[PDB]
């Protein structure tokens, strides 16, 4: 039984956040997750995001696949497009209209969701200002229960890139029912709601398990521990969302957090999740908190834009960055600034 915490609602560094936050930690430590209360409001948006969620799969594909666009990876992915995987998955991604400067700018993966519909527009933003919400509670109780300034994180995460994965995971069909294997979260962190079916198993640190740091090149975590205990079925529960870290959060944090391993089993019937990515801003860099001299940095926007165009390389997306060389932006950005 996973652990289960409620947030306030703001967190102002007194001595019941710092109590929660070396808590929280303690629970990612020794489980690689924990569950935080949902309020009614917060619930019943989970609930409208996953029914319009069910409501658009049913949608013919040919419609699906019309959910698109050159400019951000937002939109619909096909079953396989993700060994692939099985779930199809909406991407929400910032919402930025073509008059955003950024937009203007050409910026790589900035521009406008490539919305179903209004109905399912509404649902996912009000869902997503609810998980933002959290996300910049559980940082600051981060930062405080590792003893530091408590905008530590959050200082980062101002206009974060914070996306999200509107899952449908299909029955299982065959022998095989590999939804997503092992693999851990490139970002920040993680933030996820599931509905009654289940499906996803996490894994907790295991002492004297040697975990690779998957945010460098020669060090992949994909697959790894994949057929080998412990692996936490995270039992769906009502009224809560998990929360676990990801490597960005193992990196700044030197490993004192771990990215938590994670996997999703096909069930014998549907399955609908929603994966939320707390992230830093576009334009910032990680850096390690308990190193100092240490050069090694994450700037987030190449990070995520790297990703992306490496999982999805034929996209259209991925096609105008290259026609248009807007990569070059990312190096421009940085230009100036003290790094
Ligand atoms: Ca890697
Ligand atoms: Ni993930």
């Amino acid at each position: 039984n996973l652990q289960t915490f409620e947030l306030p609602t703001e967190v102002t560094g007194c001595a019941a956040d710092i109590s929660l936050g070396r808590a929280l930690i303690q629970a990612w430590q020794k489980d690689g997750i924990f569950q935080i209360k949902t309020d009614s409001e917060q619930d019943r948006k989970t609930q409208e995001a996953m029914a319009a969620s069910k409501q658009f799969c049913k949608e013919p594909l040919t419609f699906k696949s019309s959910c698109v666009s050159d400019l951000t990876y937002s939109g619909y992915v096909a079953s396989g497009e993700e060994k692939p995987d099985f779930p199809e998955i909406f991407t929400v991604c910032k919402d930025l209209s073509v008059g955003d400067q950024r937009v203007k700018a050409g910026w790589p993966c900035h521009g406008p969701v490539p919305w179903p519909n209004n109905t399912y527009q509404k649902s996912m933003k009000t869902f997503m200002e609810e998980l933002g919400l959290a996300g910049e509670r559980l940082l600051k109780l981060t930062a405080l229960g590792f003893e530091l300034p408590i905008n530590t994180f959050t200082d980062l995460t101002r206009d974060g890139w914070h996306h999200m994965a509107v899952l449908r995971f299909p029955p299982q069909t065959s022998t095989l029912s590999r939804g997503i294997g092992a693999h851990t979260d490139y970002g920040l962190l993680v933030i996820a709601a599931q509905d009654d079916v289940g499906g996803l198993y996490i894994r907790p640190p295991v002492e004297g398990e040697k975990r690779n740091r998957n945010w460098l090149p020669g060090e992949s975590s994909a697959g790894m521990f994949e057929h080998d205990e412990p692996w936490t079925f995270v039992t769906p529960t009502p009224g809560v969302w998990t929360v676990f870290p990801g490597d960005i959060l193992q990196f700044m944090t030197g490993g004192q957090l771990l990215s938590t391993p994670h996997k999703v089993k096909l069930n014998t019937r549907e399955r609908f999740a929603c994966a939320y990515f707390h992230e830093p801003n576009f334009e910032a860099s990680a850096y390690p908190l308990f190193e100092p001299s240490a050069n090694e940095r994450i700037h987030y926007g190449e990070h995520f834009t790297n990703m992306f165009m490496r999982c999805y390389p034929d996209r259209i997306t991925t096609q105008r960055i290259n026609k248009e060389n807007r990569l070059a932006h990312l190096e421009d950005l940085k230009k100036y600034s003290d790094t």
